[PDB]
């Protein structure tokens, strides 16, 4: 059971990098993960399960706290 | 002259625009320019001079600057 990395998800390890500076920080999280998951981690499909979409998490990721963690330390997000 | 962006260049301007969240920044710098120029300022051919994407800026921007530079100024550096 989930023995690999599975880099199809996994490209993340790198991916996520997108958001986890932009509000101010340092290191990648629960949303800023999430924030590269809509381009990975979604169901696009006849009713796109993707979540909010271009800015709105980002928005949201700033809109809810934002600056929303830095490294490690609390609960991601 | 002067009049038109080269649309194959045009995006990175905007394209330089990503970066400002991974680079962790408000603004967007010489550095981030350049990273959206990663693409169409390059030779990326038979013999390729690239730019490099993300590996080496971003590491060598935790050399050079770094969230440090959140932006808001001129251009100085």
């Amino acid at each position: 059971a989930e023995i690999t990395p599975s880099y199809a998800l996994g490209k993340v390890l790198q991916d996520a990098a997108k958001i986890q500076k932009q509000q101010k920080d340092s290191f990648i999280a629960q949303d800023h993960i999430l924030f590269a998951l809509f381009n990975d981690s979604s169901i696009q499909q006849i009713f796109k399960e993707a979540q909010v979409d271009i800015e709105a998490i980002k928005q949201q990721a700033l809109e809810l706290r934002g600056n929303t963690r830095i490294d490690s330390r609390g609960a991601d997000t």
